[PDB]
């Protein structure tokens, strides 16, 4: 999964199902649906913090260098760069 597809805070919390288990890791957008049962531990882990925070888990482990490998091919979008260092704006339409 090899892309950058800016993706909207809400449009994350709204990947948490089952298909499209999503999770931020490192303000990064990450997708490891086909990975959950294909990582090496769990997969309810993954649902745990999905379209959340799984940095502090990510982290807590210290997780080993395959692992920060398939997080490269499991990125599929970004945190918004209006939402990377603001969070805090209006939308205004028309
Ligand atoms: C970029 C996303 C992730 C990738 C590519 C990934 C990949 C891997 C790999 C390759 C291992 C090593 C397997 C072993 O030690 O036998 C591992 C272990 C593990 N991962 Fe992940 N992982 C990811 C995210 C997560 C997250 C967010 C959680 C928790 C919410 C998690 C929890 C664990 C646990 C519990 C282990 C077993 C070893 C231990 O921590 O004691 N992983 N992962």
């Amino acid at each position: 999964d090899k892309d950058v597809k800016y993706y909207t805070l809400e449009e994350i919390k709204k990947h948490n199902h089952s298909k499209s288990t999503w999770l931020i890791l490192h303000h990064k957008v990450y997708d490891l649906t086909k990975f959950l049962e294909e990582h090496p531990g769990g997969e309810e882990v993954l649902r745990e913090q999905a379209g959340g925070d799984a940095t502090e888990n990510f982290e807590d482990v210290g997780h080993s260098t395959d692992a920060r490998e398939l997080s490269k091919t499991f990125i599929i979008g970004e945190l918004h760069p209006d939402d990377r260092s603001k969070l805090s704006k209006p939308m205004e339409t028309l």
